[PDB]
């Protein structure tokens, strides 16, 4: 393994333990955002000449999903070197450019780390096949038989006949829990478990600001379970949060399960330390409830996903996203005896059509302006911190037919030039080619014919991030319902507990009211703990009529929905 | 139709696939009934036989050639009823119909080897290859070597290993077995009885395993081609039997069978060699990868033809054909940027040229008068582009790009429906190459084309004819005669970018009056001096050598 000291590292940012509960994080492939070098392909060089348009956009993390070497056979979340970026990429020493140009920014970056398993092609594995008494014969999990772990489902099934596959070389089976590829570390092994700590250790003195760790609901197996969520597996991730805490304060780690809210409650750890693992969570169905909420017309969908989430320790975050799938495994979080909506997903054409398939935002939405503004305007005053897809900001489309993940990973839309601006290779020698259709494609969709209107998609989400940013009860705020007359139309007020030195817009209460009907619609609201407060609709600052004692009406068009500071009144 | 032994050697073939030709019912899908709609395009271009590559029912996990009942059309492309109705149809224009089967193996869906891995000691316990080993036929090699650990896959639910020359959900079929073999022979009666023309075999060179053997090409497995040449013979006379050996020329004319006999075994075999040496010939403006591949090529029986086809890979295996010790050109196509691109990848012939009309032309001439039966691949008559990203058959699995209308006429269906996108790019794009748009003008591309193959089907030399290289000065230019005897012509072919001269010995033709095939114009005749052609870059052409009055 290299050694972090042969390398530079990046100038840390100043140390901010609550960074990540104030950030929006916008997930970008270095592959796809932008080509430097003219090989058809994006690398660290191109991202890193990118970094004034995402300092522009106003988001304040990047997240990179896999870029260590990889033959990508899973795109990339294969992986066969963790010290080593994916030469097409660049190298070591060109990320840790990218680290210093965006922290001088105040632009954050976090990476995807795969835990639970490598390539194939890793030499630890080849080691462990071919020396299995050497120091890495027990680095992976190996049996006579494949008759061990017999609950654990096969994730892949329609793919993998089996969790264990027969090594011609070894002459015994090797445990996966993914493809047959990914051979599944054993976490037994101490040894395993220092090496893993020892591939954190190193991009982290390098300088990034932490991870999303992947897969880690399946590090440990345990004869008698199904292999998933195990104590063992907490514990390793409890060894990942102090090592991160006590030598490099003010760093993130993201957890990847994707499970029923309540179930993902216990990768934050122990309530009573305040939280002793993972900082953050995604919360996976949310997406879901959005889009059957406005399938249906009708709030409940979401009302309750929130109030039957648990709370999370003080320290910790949940993270969101408008997609339907994770990422890794394509699969839609759900869950027989707590979702009430089980059996409704199967209902919904549009729901059943894109069944394991990664869409972009606009498309799911079929391109309807109107809702693409309403569910970024949910995902970015719903509690938690958002985490914007790159290309959904200026409505880019999506090519299902390039693969279930490669569907959305097509090349940034910059301009209306050859390749879309991305390249100066030819065409056909881009990864993958950009959307060329009538209505998402390039000629029509880019960048630059976004920047001059101020009415276009990329103009009013960079002024909705901006508004966000200059409000601390979106990042903070506690989360109230408000109910209503009207089942049609989803009313919250959210509130700063205020403390020493504050009182101004940055920390007044905000109210936020999205009609989920394709029609205008009234609605009523009891806001009269707020009596003689001045609702300011926040992207035009007018003054709405002062709260009385009386019932608050609001009327919204189809899919509409209007922001407010509550401003206290003048003594 | 009326049984003609010998049709075979005289067809222009069409590959054409179900998925991509026409979609009559609007679910974004081709269909038999949508490529039945079309038929009057089919005739009008004037091919003779349609080749379908697999419609069984299939999962398509690859590309159809996993087959999960022999029995039964892909219910997407209709039943069998709609085959008949594409067959009568077709039959009625003088078209003839075959198909791609797939003899070596079956998806692991098959209700055989669903049987055979749940109820081993049951009927079809024996009907794949299994063992409580690895170890069987070490010699061996993996084709997916990139894809598959072994050619043995241990099966949870049988807890034994069975074997597969392809990916691990096709299953090997126990040729040793002789209720497989009969089986297999049902399969081809049961559609030769509904009238089918014939079968390109598939995979045939892997049907038996033998320990010391690397299991290609045993005896057992010419055999059993034997079987399937006599059933055919003895109740379907006129039908025909097509091989599909990704081999060395001299290794394939084995799969012609017995020649004492006049050939038992397949009527037709794949000369894969050809279009690598007419690339590279044109590569290197060299007449002898040509003319090199020819001559070397052995003997067949009179009554067996080779089919030949512009594609440098076999689409089962996308291997490209070669032999380290018998092809001369074997460490040059690594040298050329535009072959080594390409490698493992299907293109079509447009993007093969990088859209050369010249080229394109030169290479569809040389198709057209060597020898064998020609196969055209659905949409080179226009000039179609490929799609690369969507996998490396895929790319030239597209639609068929009839109009500039919204996905190019192939469908009613929404955009997003579609099996497979148009190309959509400022070249290959269906806004500027479509069918509707060369219809018009006689310069176009589609109408070039249909040209040559009238030019073509008047003159029975090129099908059938004799082969004779007549050198000549300049080793840029190809210049050969096909003779039948009474009809007799020249073919010039410039390999050159640059405009050439030739001074070619016709003396055993003296007195001839060379006509050209395509204006008629008649060129002087040939006496005892050399006689000098002169050709533009990439320039061919083509004569009728008439007997003087
Ligand atoms: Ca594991
Ligand atoms: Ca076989
Ligand atoms: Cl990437
Ligand atoms: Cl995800
Ligand atoms: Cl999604
Ligand atoms: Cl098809
Ligand atoms: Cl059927
Ligand atoms: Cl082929
Ligand atoms: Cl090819
Ligand atoms: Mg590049
Ligand atoms: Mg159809």
């Amino acid at each position: 393994h290299p050694n972090a000291e042969d390398f530079g590292h990046a100038r840390t940012l100043p140390t901010d333990t609550n960074w990540f509960k104030h950030a929006v994080f916008y997930e970008v492939l270095v592959r796809a955002f932008y080509d430097s070098n003219a090989d058809g392909i994006g690398d660290l060089r191109g991202l890193t000449e990118k970094l004034d348009y995402i300092k522009w956009l106003g988001v304040d993390c990047l997240w990179l999903p896999p870029f260590y070497d990889s033959p990508l056979r899973d795109g990339g979340y294969d992986i066969r070197d963790f010290y080593k970026v994916l030469p097409e990429f660049g190298t070591v020493d060109d990320f840790v450019t990218l680290l210093d140009a965006a922290h001088r920014r105040g632009i954050r970056i976090i990476t995807d780390l795969v835990m639970n398993h490598t390539s194939d092609q890793h030499e630890w594995f080849q080691e462990s096949r071919h020396n299995p008494d050497g120091p890495y014969g027990d680095f992976y999990v190996w049996s006579d038989t494949s008759d061990r772990y017999p609950d654990a489902r096969i994730i892949f099934v329609d793919t993998e006949e089996s969790n264990w596959t027969f090594d011609p070389v070894r002459r015994q089976f090797y445990w996966h829990r993914f493809f047959s590829h990914q051979p599944d570390l054993n976490y037994d092994n101490p040894a395993v478990q220092e090496a893993m700590l020892d591939v954190l250790r190193f991009w982290l003195d390098l300088g990034i600001d932490g991870f999303r760790l992947d897969a880690v609901p399946y590090l440990f197996e345990r004869e008698g379970t199904n292999c998933e969520n195990l104590p063992e597996t907490h514990a390793f991730l409890k060894r990942c949060r102090k090592a991160i805490d006590d030598e490099y304060p003010g760093r993130v780690l993201l957890a990847e399960a994707n499970q029923w809210p309540a179930d993902v409650v216990a990768y934050f750890g122990d309530p009573d330390t305040g939280g002793d693992e993972c900082h953050m969570a995604f919360h996976f169905p949310l997406m879901p409830r959005i889009f059957m909420a406005v399938r249906r017309e009708s709030r409940f969908p979401i009302s309750e996903i929130l109030a039957q989430t648990p709370p999370i320790p003080d320290t910790a975050q949940w993270g969101i996203f408008l997609r339907n799938h994770d990422e890794l495994t394509l699969e839609m979080v759900t869950d027989e005896e707590r979702d009430y909506m089980y059996a409704e997903y199967a209902k919904d054409p549009r729901m059943k059509a894109n069944v394991g398939i990664r869409r972009r935002l606009a498309p799911l939405l079929e391109n309807d302006r109107n809702q693409i503004e309403l569910f970024t305007a949910l995902l970015l005053s719903l509690p938690g911190s958002p985490v914007l897809y790159y290309g959904d900001e200026i409505g880019m489309g999506d090519i299902i037919w390039l693969g279930d993940r490669d569907s959305v990973r097509t090349p940034m839309q910059w301009t209306p030039d050859r390749n879309a601006g991305f390249s100066k290779a030819t065409p056909g020698r881009l990864y993958l080619p950009p959307n060329q259709d009538a209505v998402y494609g390039y000629h029509s969709v880019n960048v630059e014919a976004q920047l001059d209107s101020s009415s276009s998609l990329l103009n009013w989400t960079r002024n909705m991030l901006a508004v966000r940013s200059r409000h601390d009860a979106f990042a903070v705020g506690t989360f109230r319902e408000l109910g209503g007359s009207n089942p049609s139309v989803l009313a919250y007020i959210r509130e700063v507990t205020r403390q020493q030195g504050d009182g101004g817009a940055k920390t007044d209460a905000v109210l936020c009211v999205n009609n989920l009907s394709r029609f205008p619609q009234p609605i009523e609201l009891n806001l009269q703990q707020w009596a003689g407060y001045i609702p300011v609709e926040m992207t035009g600052y007018v003054e709405f009529p002062s709260i009385g004692q009386l019932p608050y009406l609001l009327t919204l068009p189809g899919h509409g929905f209007y922001w407010f500071q509550l401003r206290e009144p003048d003594p």
